[PDB]
């Protein structure tokens, strides 16, 4: 149950990790959107996604602006059920299973795909935002970490956009 994992991904392995941002709450998204934009947390989402297939769910997809999808440097995956849905510039695939081909792959939301694919995952990279934000019905939520996960917690920092935060790395076996 405490046997070393190493950051070295051999190419024939498939390390899948999950990326977030939440509120202290667990919301990650309302109506579609995140409610924030902490200009650390975007070049810390690039910093570790950048040259690695990146997995996110149909309604992830959507919400991207049209002109910055497929997000660059990166192959972007989509899941979806629905035999025509389509992801211009993307690849859509109809499980998880389909989608963790490569041999780093970063789970990159929502709600329901980070579900799906705990199960699988060996990192958590989250960024906690101090921002006042119940959870509402309908709200995007985070996962969350059984005792199986060991991890770091930095300290509260705070960003240019006014707001603290703090990013937490978690691994496991
Ligand atoms: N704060 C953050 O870090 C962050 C990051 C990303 C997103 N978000 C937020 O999360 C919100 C979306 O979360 P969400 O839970 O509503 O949706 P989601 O996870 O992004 O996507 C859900 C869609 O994924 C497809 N899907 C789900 N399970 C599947 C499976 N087993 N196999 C194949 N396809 C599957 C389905 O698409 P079909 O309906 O087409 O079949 C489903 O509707 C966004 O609006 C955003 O606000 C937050
Ligand atoms: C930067 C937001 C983010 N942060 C962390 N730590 N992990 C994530 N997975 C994450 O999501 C990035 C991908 C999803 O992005 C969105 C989803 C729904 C609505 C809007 C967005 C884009 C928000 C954003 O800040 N975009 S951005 O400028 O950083 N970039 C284009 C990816």
């Amino acid at each position: 149950h405490h046997h070393h994992s190493s950051g070295l991904v051999p190419r024939g392995s498939h390390m899948v990790g999950l990326i977030w941002a939440q509120a202290t709450s667990g919301v990650i998204g309302r109506g579609g959107d995140i409610p924030w934009r902490l200009p650390e947390d975007q070049a810390h989402f690039r910093e570790i996604t950048m040259g690695h297939t990146i997995v996110m769910g149909r309604r992830t997809w959507d919400s991207l602006p049209a002109k910055v999808r497929p997000l660059p440097g990166r192959r972007n995956v989509v899941l979806s059920r629905q035999a025509d849905f389509m992801a211009s510039g993307a690849e859509v695939v109809g499980s998880l299973e389909e989608a963790l081909t490569s041999p780093e792959t970063w789970v990159i939301g929502g709600g329901q795909v980070y579900a799906l694919a705990l199960p699988y995952a060996t990192r958590c990279e989250v960024t906690e935002v101090d921002i006042g934000l119940p959870r509402e019905a309908g709200d995007a939520l985070a996962p969350v970490l059984d005792e199986t996960w060991r991890g770091e917690t930095g300290e509260w920092r705070f960003s240019r956009s006014g707001l603290r935060y703090r990013l937490y790395s978690y691994h496991r076996s």
